[PDB]
């Protein structure tokens, strides 16, 4: 089970890597955020993290970018607060790192290629999704127009 640190508090991983509890403690995660609309929130029973569902499909049709501000003020609560945040999806980890990428164009200026490269060397398995692609390029538009 592979966690993948993109930055020292943002996680990102798969269906598979958001069952290990261990490692989940082991890394000071407290956050969770699930951008599926089937899967359970691992170990809510348990009272040990914050969760948000983000209910979104891997097709052409879904809109991940209304979801974008939704998803940064709770990294941010993570991030001010010293603690950590693991996002996922499913296998291709498509739609987690949409979201994840999202982020870095806002809150650390990069471009949007150069967001992708930083996380692919990371993460080296990151299934393409054209729908989400594009809504990535009109979010690095509206970044550079003050919008
Ligand atoms: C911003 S993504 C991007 S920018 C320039 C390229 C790419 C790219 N990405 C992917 S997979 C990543 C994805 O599709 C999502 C994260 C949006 C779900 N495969 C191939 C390429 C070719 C070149």
């Amino acid at each position: 089970a592979e966690l993948t640190p993109i930055l020292p508090f943002l996680f990102l991983g798969n269906e598979q890597d958001a069952q290990d509890l261990d490692t989940m403690q082991r890394l000071n995660i407290g956050y969770v955020i699930n951008v599926t609309t089937h899967l359970p929130l691992y170990h809510y029973e348990k009272g040990l993290f914050n969760y948000k569902r983000l209910p979104a499909t891997d097709s052409n049709k879904q809109n991940l970018r209304q979801y974008f501000e939704e998803a940064f003020e709770f990294i941010e609560e993570a991030h001010q607060c010293g603690k950590g945040l693991l996002i996922h999806c499913q296998a291709g980890v498509s739609r987690s790192a949409t979201i994840v990428i999202a982020y870095l164009m806002k809150h650390t200026r990069m471009t949007m290629t150069d967001a992708y490269k930083f996380v692919k060397g990371k993460r080296p398995i990151i299934s393409p999704n054209l729908n989400f692609m594009g809504q990535l390029l009109e979010f690095e538009e509206d970044l550079n127009n003050g919008v």
